[PDB]
């Protein structure tokens, strides 16, 4: 497989990246209701993970979406803000250490062109400490 990448257990194409760098959160298991997500349908995300350090306000995520060799999306979102805007139940921003189980539902735009997309997200705390690194490949049939 790719360098510094671990498959995540479960029905998901997700990998953990930058493993040689200490990460504050362990992503134990990830499941998606359609194993390949389907355009124009709901996608259900089940996640099981651990948090080892109190995540406080100021964490941020560098998210990059890429189609082929074209860089489609690159920006930084405020982590707490995003979890609160998307109304994740139980992810109140001061994230205490512990065992977490998260279920979140998102809708896939049907308008999305068919093709092979690569997503890369790196989340860091206010102190710029690496929380996690995740990468994935999704292929949409035409
Ligand atoms: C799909 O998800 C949305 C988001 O909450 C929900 O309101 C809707 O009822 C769901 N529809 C189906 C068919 O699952």
């Amino acid at each position: 497989p790719p360098p510094n990448t671990k498959p995540i257990n479960g029905e998901s194409p997700l990998y953990q990246c930058d493993i040689l760098d200490k990460q504050l959160v362990e992503i134990k298991e990830v499941n998606l209701d359609p194993n390949p997500p389907v355009r124009g349908e709901n996608l259900t995300i089940s996640a099981n993970g651990e948090v080892f350090e109190t995540i406080e306000e100021g964490a941020y995520i560098d998210v990059e979406v890429r189609l082929g060799y074209i860089r489609l999306l690159s920006q930084t979102f405020d982590l707490c803000e995003t979890l609160e805007d998307n109304d994740i139940e139980g992810l109140s921003c001061p994230i205490e250490p512990g065992e977490y189980n998260i279920k979140k539902i998102v809708e896939i735009p049907g308008e999305v062109p068919p093709g092979k997309y690569v997503v890369v997200a790196r989340a860091y705390t206010e102190k710029d400490d690496l929380i996690t690194c995740l990468t994935g490949e999704v292929i949409f049939p035409p």
